[PDB]
């Protein structure tokens, strides 16, 4: 797990995130479309997105970003203990809306670069190293359901 020191950073972060959610959450979703195209084909809602332009645009867009990551954020403040936070994401997220677990591994990818670039010299190596290990637990346990539930892709 994240020791005591390791959550405090993660959530000293969080709080850079929270200052500006939609922000984050526009520019965490359009660099995972950009990087990613053959994510946005999950979105049949975002689908109509053809330039980076039409993304910055989108109002609905920032709206999707804000729920995004408030529900990331939910998660992180359980600080590990989030079995029932998780659990129904995982199961939306396999059976719904069919989201390999490469794709999590992207956005969390994502989310630092977005991070060091919206903060350059303000995200330090500790608070990387946390930030990551947070990232990574959360893909994990989201990995164990969706092995329950033999999903794949
Ligand atoms: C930080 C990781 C993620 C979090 C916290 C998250 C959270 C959420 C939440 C709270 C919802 C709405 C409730 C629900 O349907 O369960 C949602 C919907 C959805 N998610 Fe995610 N998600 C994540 C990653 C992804 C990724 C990587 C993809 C695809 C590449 C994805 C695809 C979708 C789709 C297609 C919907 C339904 C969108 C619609 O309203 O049409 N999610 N997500």
């Amino acid at each position: 797990g994240l020791s005591d020191g390791e959550w405090q950073q993660v959530l000293n972060v969080w709080g850079k995130v929270e200052a500006d959610i939609a922000g984050h959450g526009q520019e965490v979703l359009i660099r995972l479309f950009t990087g990613h195209p053959e994510t946005l084909e999950k979105f049949d809602k975002f689908k109509h997105l053809k330039t980076e332009a039409e993304m910055k645009a989108s109002e609905d867009l920032k709206k999707h970003g804000t729920v995004v990551l408030t529900a990331l954020g939910g998660i992180l403040k359980k600080k590990g203990h989030h079995e029932a936070e998780l659990k129904p994401l995982a199961q939306s997220h396999a059976t719904k809306h069919k989201i390999p677990i490469k794709y999590l591994e992207f956005i969390s990818d994502a989310i630092i670069h977005v991070l060091h670039s919206k903060h350059p010299g303000d995200f330090g190596a500790d608070a990387q190293g946390a930030m990551t290990k947070a990232l990574e637990l959360f893909r994990n346990d989201i990995a164990a359901k969706y092995k329950e539930l033999g999903f794949q892709g």
